[PDB]
């Protein structure tokens, strides 16, 4: 209910930007969007979530670890609401916290996952069986279809490659090894509409690099921000259904065993 | 046996730190020096074996995981002769490579340990059993005592803390928060002269800053390079033993159920 003040933060290029996918979405009757933020711990997900709000309103730190609890920021702004729900990592030790992965469920209870934002960082050189892991928990704890909402986001985009290697080849490779594990890790047939999952870049710094319109843009020349809200609408927008979480979704998928 | 070229691909200034620490060692009768590069994957381990030799002489990748084949290389100056051993991370999936530990100790067998390089990455933000995992499979694998010659090497020094936070504050709660989970793997009791582990600063990158004397040096003003020679060479010239791994060191090492 609270306004989404925090768009005046961003650059006046930006907010048009973002006022007009606002728009389309109020154009398809869609007057709120609930976005679920979820990944391992220290990737950057509260920062993600700050970043999007503009403004601090989730917790960060660089050494201690997360809370425990879920939290969900709502906005309003021109008759749309966003709500965005930040959560704990769900990894720790090497095993999944199912502590975490619970608490999160019991939150989401009677609540609908419009977007889902899984979140790592750019600037990791190794995928292994931990990031299978997640998307399993993920998808055994909301359905495969939660992906045809799905959207791979990297942090810490303001990255320059070691051994000169193109900006656009780290991005490239990173990204497929990411999806790779999460494809595995979600059983998604290479086929599959829902294996299209589309990846953005993200920098939460404050220290990112601008553009002559004062929009934080990335290596590759675009801002992201816009770009990132973009995508989240075009995901919100598409054909496929938004997740209802309720006890007898959670059931019958506690079911299969 | 061949010669250590690549120390000419340091600046002048170093050169002559480092050669001056070659100096103390054959003083004190130490003609050769054996260090163990151990860590998980992607932290850059062989990149700090690069950046000490001089020269490309192990693999590195942004992507791709790590050979299963440990690598010693070896090079001289001045009648000092250093064995650097490159070891593939333990860590995958969540569980301590077996074969990738096992096969590191066939690798050493009949070898002298003088140093033991523990490295990981600064810019991280979280620790846990993982972490400790590693610490735990070196000491079952050599003995608490390989942690009186141990080092922990933090790469990527080359870091700009987030919310503007001071480097050495930033660097200080890394150290300690890795430390911890270090020696409570290890098993070593807070006040033994073993759990007190110098911590050293990494920057590999070819766009390291540099000072006047075209040295190396990290956001706090320091020469990483001849400081990190300095370290190895104050904890090899240490009191305690290196460890000589043979069967025996093995078998009386697996003995303890
Ligand atoms: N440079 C950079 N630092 C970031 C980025 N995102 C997060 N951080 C830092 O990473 C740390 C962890 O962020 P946080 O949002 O708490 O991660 P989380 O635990 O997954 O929620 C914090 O110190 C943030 O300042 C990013 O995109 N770039
Ligand atoms: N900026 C930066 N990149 C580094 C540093 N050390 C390693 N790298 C990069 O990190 C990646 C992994 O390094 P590597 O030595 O292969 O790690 P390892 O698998 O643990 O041996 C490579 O792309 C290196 O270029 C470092 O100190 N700073
Ligand atoms: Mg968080
Ligand atoms: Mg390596």
């Amino acid at each position: 209910v609270r306004e989404w003040s925090g768009i005046n933060t961003f650059a006046p290029a930006t907010q048009t930007k973002l006022l007009e996918l606002l728009g389309n979405l109020k154009q398809e009757d869609v007057n709120s969007l609930t976005i679920l933020v979820m990944g391992k711990g220290g990737v950057g997900k509260s920062s993600t979530v700050n970043s999007i709000i503009g403004e601090r309103v989730v917790s960060i730190s660089p050494f201690q670890s997360e809370g425990p609890r879920p939290v969900m920021v709502s906005r309003s702004r021109a008759g749309f609401t966003l709500n965005i729900i930040d959560t704990p990592g769900l990894i720790e030790g090497g095993y999944i916290n199912d502590m975490a992965l619970n608490i999160i469920k019991s939150f989401l209870l009677d609540k609908t996952i419009d977007v889902l934002l899984y979140v790592d960082r750019l600037d990791a050189y190794r995928v292994d069986n931990l990031d299978k892991l997640v998307a399993k928990a993920i998808t055994d704890s909301f359905g495969k279809g939660i992906w045809n909402k799905a959207i791979v986001a990297l942090t810490h985009a303001q990255f320059s490659p070691p051994d000169g290697l193109p900006y656009d080849e780290f991005f490239s490779k990173r990204s497929e090894a990411l999806l790779q594990v999460v494809r595995s890790g979600a059983s998604l047939k290479k086929d599959a509409q829902a294996s299209d999952i589309p990846v953005v870049l993200i920098e939460n710094s404050g220290r990112c690099n601008k553009n002559d319109s004062d929009e934080k843009v990335l290596p590759n020349g675009i801002a992201w921000i816009p770009h990132l809200v973009q995508t989240i609408t075009e995901v919100a927008l598409n054909k496929s259904e938004s997740i209802f979480v309720d006890k007898n979704l959670i059931d019958k998928l506690a079911a299969a065993d």
